[PDB]
């Protein structure tokens, strides 16, 4: 009887930040209460200040990345305040059944509801809203993020030794549709109503206008950079809901990779680069050998460069020149 | 000699339905002979009326799901009749040289020709047209399928434990690019020599109007919606000859996977979302444990719910609360 | 001490060739050192005689394949000749640290540098420039090439034993982003800086006006196909720096692939397609089993056959009519 179970509740981080929790299980089987409230607002997504209406989870692009074991039961309020506009839903790829939660999860605005279900596969998985009729939208407006689901015993290497990381990071990719008239401007809406066939319209180029992480260009680079220290075993749990991406580390590997995100398998080994399908969390470990600054980019640098999608760690301690060095530096 | 070996001959069935078949190899070898009349002929492919002269195997898009086990023979009798323009011929991807059985089987209207080739590799395969100097133009026209080389002692999981199927499903996904005019309706055209130049240049756009399962829009919903009751195992093979994919059975899971097809490498496992790269087929091993309706899209939502990539599931059964449950309905 | 190893001083080799070298390591670590001279260079890309302005590393595109072992290390003098007129660097996908040699190695015409760094990693690799800004410019423009970090003891397989091939290819694919005007004709610049933001606005369309295999329409066809012998063990490297694609050998397969080009995971078995992530360099190794003209491509087949993705082998040997026969040969 799940009542008979202890009951956790935990209060979500902004990503790429991610809430507390214990890679191996300390205890048996919970239910983990989560409270998400919905939020449509603008966001400015560009250094040319372009601004969009986003529509969030808990506040942020992406929403939050949600932690539990396997075996756990995922317990979610979902709050649509009346200041939101919009019916919205929620779909965990994590859940079986009700398309995710979708059937069981539309709240109009000034509703709330409460899903529970059982995370019975481990791994990372997207979570995103998906109203009948306006999915894409919905999802390409920013209404996603992730849920990870680790083994009672943590995660292992492709030898079934554990592995265990230092720090954790949650990048959200997303790609945005901003319309554009004939000239190639980006074109301004009154409501939603208003809006969405032009959104429809620029969906259907297939070409993104922003490539982001962490909702914005540039947010995770400067103040916002993720941090790390020569030694430090990180993961990076990456998402993209709706489109292919090839993360890639800068000067780094993906040490151990789960390209697709889900650890009854086997980690990729020394991966340069790895593709996450549109409608997948990836995940990958890697300890870090230099200081110094690293670029973490979709590696269609384009996406990365020009689109948006690259952000910055910023690692301290020891130079080792074995690994590498300047025998001649540039001169003429 | 293969003279000496039995043969049986298959009668094919439309997709996404597929011919009887054994999974645990009940003879030895065999020569097994399919015959395949190609269909010039027009489809509406989306719910607007639009309308395309389709290229297709035994009349429909996709062609029908081919079975065999390895180290059978497939001897195939590929009839061009004199309704037809076109010059067509076979390459498939499970075959050993000749460009997969194109540069033997070019036949002009009117023509007919028998290939027969040694299936030495066990997975699912695409099998398309392609002849020279027209090889796309003839894929996205529809003129392609699937072919499934079981190994002989059936499928196995990624422990060497057998996995057997209930039910099987061929998903043939299809990329359409009807040209556009400057204003962006659909062109219209007179022949095939007429239509060539501009259908490529419409395909030279990278961007397809249409994608769609079994040759429409909706083609895969309402009374041709897939079934299945819950406990049932469901194999779904998925094609995609010319671009990528990345299948997703909302409110499920991939059980196990080939993501790229081929029955010789361990599933990888509890997939959300799987990359089948264009020019392959992929298969999915699902068992149901929710009732209800699930759609099973391309999750690039875009390209599923807007351009066609989307069909459905009705399953029938008890549902279970503890896997998933509302807690609390919508309310205000 | 570095300063006790043996120095081996490779020269290169123009793709799709590979310099020598031993798969097994017939001797300890050593410093295997590199020269590459920087050429800024017109280039015909197509039959039509398009002409852009090309960024390459030793003069082609791709770049050349280095080849050393792992725990070797690469000594890379990158010489920027004063004809050039850009500052240029170099990245290893394959390095740790100052991404991947970018932040060591940046120089203006007229000046050189060398770099050191460890193969700790076993795979093939990308490697390419990436100067801050500019990026994408110069990867689009040609600047990228791969190397592969044998194991010591040289390939395995899936099960442990050894692989060994008998020929080797790299096959660099480039993606061109040609800018076009209103008509859609290419646009043509008379200098890099005046060149640059039209190259921006065409990258950003993120649709290639060309898609080649060593650096043109039709560079390995005829004279210049790719050979082999029926029962030759080939290796195809295979890297995509920007973009991704699904390499195809049209009646052939993929016997054993890494397609994220990594060693010391197990290869995929069988493969009739792979995803090769941009950013990424793969691996297939094929035994040939039939003499004859096999094209080898990219299997989004727009991509091949208008875009220019799509190279040849020509094979010579005996014809295996047991693997495949013509039946009955086309006939009215
Ligand atoms: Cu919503
Ligand atoms: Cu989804
Ligand atoms: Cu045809
Ligand atoms: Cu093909
Ligand atoms: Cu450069
Ligand atoms: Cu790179």
């Amino acid at each position: 009887d799940i009542s008979t179970l202890p009951r956790v509740k935990v209060d979500l981080v902004k990503p790429p930040f991610v809430h507390a929790h214990d890679q191996v299980a300390k205890t048996g089987p919970r239910v983990v209460e989560f409270t998400m409230t919905i939020e449509e607002k603008k966001l400015v997504i560009d250094r040319e200040g372009t601004e969009i209406h986003a529509m969030t989870f808990n506040g942020s692009v992406p929403g939050p990345l949600m932690v539990v074991h396997e075996n756990d039961y995922v317990e979610l309020r979902l709050i649509n305040p009346d200041t939101n506009t919009l019916l919205h839903n929620i779909d965990f790829h994590a859940a079986t059944g009700a398309l995710g939660g979708g059937a069981l999860t539309q709240v109009n605005p000034g509703e709330e509801t409460t899903l529970r279900f059982k995370a019975t596969k481990p791994g990372v998985f997207v979570y995103h809203c998906a109203p009948e009729g306006m999915v894409p939208w919905h999802v390409t407006s920013g209404m996603n993020g992730a849920i990870m689901v680790l083994p009672r015993d943590g995660l292992k290497d492709e030898k079934g030794q554990p592995l265990t990381y230092d720090k954790i990071y949650y990048v959200g990719e997303q790609d945005f549709y901003v319309p554009k008239d004939e000239a190639g401007n980006y074109k301004k809406y009154e409501t939603p109503g208003e809006a969405y066939e032009d959104a429809v319209k620029a969906m259907r180029t297939l070409t993104p206008t922003h490539i982001v992480f962490n909702g914005a260009v540039g947010a995770l680079t400067g103040d916002h950079a993720l941090t790390a220290a020569v030694g430090e075993r990180v993961l990076v749990v990456h998402s993209q809901a709706n489109r292919d991406t090839r993360p890639h580390l800068i000067g780094g590997h993906g040490d151990y990779v789960w390209a697709t995100g889900k650890f009854r398998n086997p980690p990729d080994l020394d991966q340069e680069t790895w593709l996450i399908p549109g409608g997948t969390a990836g995940a990958a470990f890697y300890t870090f050998r230099q200081p110094g600054v690293y670029a973490y980019v979709n590696h269609n640098l384009i996406e990365a460069f020009e689109l948006g999608a690259a952000g910055h760690f910023k690692v301290t301690g020891e130079w080792n020149d074995d690994l590498m060095t300047s025998v001649v530096k540039p001169a003429s």
